[PDB]
């Protein structure tokens, strides 16, 4: 029967590339892969640059309707390029790689002829300040949709879209576990935002970001395969991030194989998964790309939104 | 502060009409308004005109950017017209005029020079079967979500959008209030297919129609005028609808006007204002234009989405 989707896998993805210049290095790619990652330049050829294609087909005709509108409401057409900003999202779970997706995403149309001025947000930068989440009780539930502030977060990416010459979102520090006083990310109309992050597809009784999105990526992989990424992950970080003493999960370090593991999957089945299976999954449908990875982070398979 | 929206009275707003001809007689315009209703041709020219401009603006924009999907995946251009389809949806709550909104709607839009061909359905034929009702004990919250074969809906307008010839709908009967056997509705690859009903606008953990609107309606007024209206048609009904002998109302023909009050009232708030209280007005926030009607049933505000 008709469905609002048309799946491919990479072979037929892959032609959809057409003349696509490949404009990142080998060395490029790797400071943009997160650990754990085995993105690679073949994947970026197979995959990202279709979907880059794909984006700049539809930038081009997104603009074409916010000139209707502007036509209908008898209004000039302000300086060219500064036309209504591309808002991106990308969305999946935690450890399923959508940072690294969303980050060669950037790069990748950042580096297109006309030389767009591409940004990314991660939504880290709009979590509650430790102290306010203690306060609310919610220092168990961050990355659950209301850790997060989400009037701000809407009311940075409504300022962007609707022209604003610059817009501040705060930030967050992965190393202290908390908000940083008084950084600030600076938006400067960006002809491209990308907005990162494991709720941003969702809906609800208000107009949300998700509302905003021009164009939605999700990354998927089965459940159980995250949970061993994550677990892994959380592994491998003993020696790195974990390993620096002003880490505020420095105590992890010194934790054996099996102990971490212990750890790591107490953390994924008390808040990670729970959050994955009741607001991250169910946002999945409306996103207008889905990035399927297998077993090994391989993207294999995608579903795009004809409709 | 930066807004989604942008706000208009019914002066700003009329003068959006431009040079859009009228197309509608005095007496083609009460076949198509509803008792009770206020509408004339002054509001036509004031209001539905200017929105069916816009609208117009927005249907060869529409089709720009499904042109870029079909363009980037290697695609014809199948025959002109046979475009997509383009899905207005039109919400509400009972008794607040959106029905015959959408019949004003089609007729204007069906009278554009090309011609057309402009369906329009309600969600009325997609409720259950009283039979049904009565086994989910939904009898008295026909109108929720729940009282309607919400799959079957988004079939029929998925359907209908991904270029189908010929997609049918079943067919709701007031007069029995109840669905009619064997009747169907068919809607031949129609160039605008409106969709009329309370719920359309909802959104959820899956694709609905919602997601397949390219634009959408929602008739506005306060609460307390609403009631007033529907009590107000309730008993005018005692000498229309109901004093068919065949009406499954017929009982309430003979009410007094007290006794009709009392009844009227009690359906309301056990009924149709709950369900617009948490169903309906929460889709208020995503409808690109949103018509606020005054007390007298006067359309004199307007609340467009830009963004
Ligand atoms: C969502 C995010 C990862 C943002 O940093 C958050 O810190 C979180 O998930 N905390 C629980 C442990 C997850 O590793
Ligand atoms: C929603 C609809 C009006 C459809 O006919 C439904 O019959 C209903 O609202 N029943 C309760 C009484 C409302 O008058
Ligand atoms: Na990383
Ligand atoms: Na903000
Ligand atoms: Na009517
Ligand atoms: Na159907």
């Amino acid at each position: 029967e008709p469905s609002p989707y048309v799946e491919f896998d990479r072979r037929q993805w892959r032609a959809l590339r057409m003349s696509t210049p490949l404009a990142l290095t080998e060395e490029e790619l790797v400071g943009l892969r997160g650990l754990g990652e085995q993105i690679d330049l073949l994947e970026v050829e197979e995959v990202y640059l279709p979907l880059a294609r794909l984006i700049h087909l539809q930038v081009a005709a997104r603009q074409r309707l916010f000139a209707a509108t502007a036509e209908f409401l008898g209004e000039p057409q302000q300086n060219p390029d500064r036309p209504v900003p591309f808002i991106i999202g990308v969305a999946g779970s935690v450890a399923v790689g959508k940072s690294t997706t969303a980050r060669v995403l950037q790069a990748l149309l950042a580096r297109w002829d006309h030389h767009p001025r591409v940004d990314l947000v991660t939504t880290d930068g709009f979590l509650y300040p430790n102290a306010e989440l203690q306060r609310r009780n919610l220092m168990h539930r961050k990355g659950f949709p209301e850790s997060y502030n989400r009037r701000a977060l809407m009311r940075f990416v409504t300022s962007v879209k609707s022209g604003s010459d610059y817009a501040c979102a705060p930030v967050y520090s992965h190393l202290h576990y908390d908000i940083i006083p008084g950084a600030e990310q600076v938006v400067r109309h960006p002809d491209i935002l990308i907005l990162e992050g494991l709720n941003v597809l969702q809906t609800g009784p208000t107009l949300m970001v998700s509302d905003l999105f021009d164009f939605s990526l999700y990354v998927d992989a089965r459940i159980e395969d995250i949970e061993q990424w994550y677990v892994s992950r959380f592994l491998a970080m003993r020696t790195t991030a974990f390993a620096d003493p002003e880490s505020h999960f420095h105590h992890y370090a010194a934790f054996s194989d099996s102990q971490a593991v212990v750890a790591a999957r107490e953390i994924w089945r008390t808040i990670n998964r729970p959050n994955l299976v009741e607001n991250i999954l169910p946002t999945r449908p409306r996103a207008t790309l889905v990035l399927r990875k297998d077993a090994d982070h391989s993207i294999n398979r995608l579903r795009l939104r004809k409709l």
